[PDB]
């Protein structure tokens, strides 16, 4: 099996590292990294950055989808922009999940909410042949 | 290969199975698994939950991706609002589709209509090593 | 490694293939072939259907998935509605991009502009069997 290398940046080091549920799970649970005192309201509509406070290390020939929550696209309408988001094996930068509002609900974010999940996935680079 | 048990409920009676059109297909279509004679109405903004009327059975070590259907997306500005949705091999509940409504029109939900696709993957749990510098 | 074929249309005479930025890049870009000096204006919540110009042969075993660029979805609200788009190894198609405007403000589309990434994968089939009796998916 393949290692994943997960860094806690300062604002996620009071938050627990990601991880599988069960055996069986497909992904692991990312959670909004706000500072305790900065919560936050996503009016209905408009979106928003939401840090993790994860720098993620990804081998080669894999990457990792940040997908949305099920749960909070069901019931508060919300979800993630940009899904699947990708991660590049090559990135060293933050994890940073976009939310965006797509209900009528003034929407609260808090720091240890879960925001979205993570899949480990292959991925390839086929070499691209122009033809006729 | 691997083996995607389905269990088919009452509701989708009159329903075929899922099924690959082709060996070269990524996905299978879902088909709304609602009442016979009736539309369910779902307009501008909204969201609703639409049954499939299967349950997956996905054996360990694999998932179902639940994408939308390009064709309703393009023709009604509707799409699957959780996507892509991960089913997991723990999960056996009802397959539900999440519909949201990005068009200005009602749209119509009936009997049949194909809702989504799904696709079977190999999921990869990789071994979590925490790092305190860039590697 | 696999081939991935790609046939220019007369639209994407002039432009760049699509291209992997690195060695790690999981995605590469493709570019709107909209004629030049030719704009699509997408107004708030508008949706419409971009052209690329290009054809894929994916060979079987492997499938494209359409994703959304994140500086257009942070900066402009800007997304794939149908994301991820499937292209399986029997579409033989034009790849057309399906844009939808949910910012607040229009979204300018021109030609050779950055407007998804495709992400290419193996894609397997499962043996499909039914059963009588007997987590993430639920809500």
């Amino acid at each position: 099996a393949p290692t994943l290398g997960i860094i806690r940046l300062e604002h996620a080091k009071g938050l627990d590292l990601p991880a599988y549920e069960t055996a069986g799970s497909a992904g692991m649970d990312l959670r909004a990294a706000v500072a305790e005192d900065r919560q936050i309201v996503l009016l209905p509509g408009r979106r928003t950055l939401v840090p993790t406070g994860l720098i993620l290390e990804i081998p080669q020939g894999y990457e990792v989808q940040i997908r949305p929550r099920s749960g909070l696209a069901f019931k508060n309408g919300i979800t993630c922009l940009n899904t699947p988001g990708t991660i590049d094996s090559d990135y060293r930068g933050e994890v940073k999940v976009l939310l965006i509002n797509l209900g009528d609900d003034d929407f609260r974010i808090e720091r240890g909410m879960r925001i979205a999940q993570a899949v480990f996935a292959p991925v390839i680079q086929p070499k691209i042949e122009e033809r006729a």
